[PDB]
């Protein structure tokens, strides 16, 4: 059932778009937002899906509503606003520049020597991982190696065991994306039930993970809280379970299909950093949003306090506004110009770590299996959300193809 429609929006920027319904979904979870794009279609649209939201279409608007984030607020970023509602992650929903000490101990919880201590074990997993598959000719990629890769490198950053990997690959999952069994209220109460015994045993002894960082940080003249440690754990955990994972899925969800982008990175290892960068322009995996605080002027029109706004990644990604050979893809990217990390305030804080794992993959899977695609038979069906995900990823190669490394 569509929402009615605000007294003060006008019917000509009327667009009916679904976020988790897109309307072009058959061309990829990003490329199925491209429609927005249309030449009769503003730089602002309204929805009546999903209760009713505003949609930035183009990559200047949307920078401008992050650029105004003292009027466009992160203290509700999902536009369905049960979830909305219930959000409170760390550094985000803290409004700066107050926000400085939060993030400083972010940066040192997660940065650049960070991937340095975990390198060559992403090293010598992607490596055993691959030598394990190399022969064998398919696996179902979301699970032979996507979510057992990384995951298995976060839960050692954290100092967190193994077999809780598919209770925290539950939770973050029904946080990210709607199934129907829990709300982000009901799965984030869920997590933190589980966190506060192991922040609590991060305080009573800290160690060498991150965890024990995030608990003894001092802040505003002050330590961070456990009901602040908990916060910013939750940003992480769908940090390195659900963005750096599904961004794997989609990253060979192209490949699979790609004979000539692999043939380009065997070619040339020295693309594999500029392709993770175009990647990350291309199958930017995010439909962020964010709250207006006043009542304020935007695009022609007065938007009113309490109103949310999507802001979506992959519509400055794709944007021919923005970014040269945008549909088309290619790797001699020297510049890009797209928000798959944010804007002014905000930057991705952890993702250097996953660059880095993927950009191993990369360099480690073009080796020994050079030569792949998805299997026959098998449709790939995506899922639209604030992260976007994957069901499943059948890949296959022949045996003979494939190289001893
Ligand atoms: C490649 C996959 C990932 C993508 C696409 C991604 C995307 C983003 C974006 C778009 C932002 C800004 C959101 C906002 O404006 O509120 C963000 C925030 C953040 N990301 Fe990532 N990220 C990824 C991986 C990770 C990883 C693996 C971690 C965990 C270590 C991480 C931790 C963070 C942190 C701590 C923030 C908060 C930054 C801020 O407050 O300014 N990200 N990332
Ligand atoms: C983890 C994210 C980057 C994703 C979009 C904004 C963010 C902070 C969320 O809460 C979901
Ligand atoms: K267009
Ligand atoms: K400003
Ligand atoms: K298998
Ligand atoms: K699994």
């Amino acid at each position: 059932n569509l929402a009615p429609l605000p007294p003060h929006v006008p019917e000509h920027l009327v667009f009916d778009f679904d976020m988790y319904n897109p309307s072009n979904l058959s061309a990829g979870v990003q490329e199925a937002w491209a429609v927005l794009q249309e030449s009769n279609v503003p730089d602002l649209v309204w929805t009546r899906c999903n209760g009713g939201h505003w949609i930035a279409t183009r990559g200047q608007l949307i920078r401008e509503a992050y650029e105004d984030y003292r009027h466009f607020s992160s203290e509700c970023p999902f536009i369905p606003r049960e979830a909305g509602e219930a959000y409170d992650f760390i550094p985000t929903s803290m409004d700066p520049p107050e926000q400085r000490q939060f993030r400083a101990l972010a940066n040192q919880v997660v940065g650049m020597p960070v991937v340095d201590k975990l390198e060559n074990r992403i090293q010598e997993l992607a490596c055993s991982l691959i030598e394990s598959l190399r022969p064998q000719g398919q696996c179902n990629f979301t699970e032979d190696y996507a979510e057992p890769f990384p995951i298995r490198i976060f839960m050692l950053l954290a100092g967190l065991p193994e077999e809780d990997i598919p209770h925290l690959k539950y939770l973050t999952d029904q946080m990210t994306r709607p199934d129907g069994s829990m709300t982000f209220a009901e799965a984030k109460e869920a997590l933190y039930d589980y966190l506060i015994p192991i922040i609590e045993q991060r305080r009573q002894k800290p160690g060498t993970d991150a965890i024990s960082i995030v608990a003894n940080g001092q802040v505003n003249g002050r330590p961070i809280t456990s009901d602040e440690a908990k916060r910013m754990c939750g940003l992480l955990l769908v940090g390195g379970l659900d963005t750096v994972v599904n961004f794997l899925s989609f990253s060979m969800e192209f490949l699979a299909k790609s004979p000539e982008h692999r043939q380009e990175l065997i070619e040339r290892p020295e693309r594999i950093p500029a392709a993770c960068e175009e990647l990350l322009r291309r199958f930017s995996l995010v439909a962020d949003g964010r709250i207006l605080t006043s009542d304020y002027e935007f695009h022609g029109v007065q938007l009113k306090k309490g109103d949310q706004i999507l802001l979506p990644q992959m519509l400055s990604g794709l944007d021919e506004r923005e970014n040269a050979c945008p549909m088309h893809v290619d790797f001699s990217r020297q510049k890009v110009s797209h928000t798959t990390f944010g804007h002014g305030s905000h930057l991705c804080l952890g993702q250097h770590l996953a660059r880095r794992e993927i950009i191993v993959t990369l360099k480690e899977w073009l080796t020994r299996i050079p030569d792949f695609s998805i299997a026959p038979g098998a449709q790939i069906q995506h899922k639209s959300g604030i992260v976007s995900g994957v069901q499943a990823l059948p890949l296959v190669w022949d045996p003979a193809t494939t190289k001893a490394v």
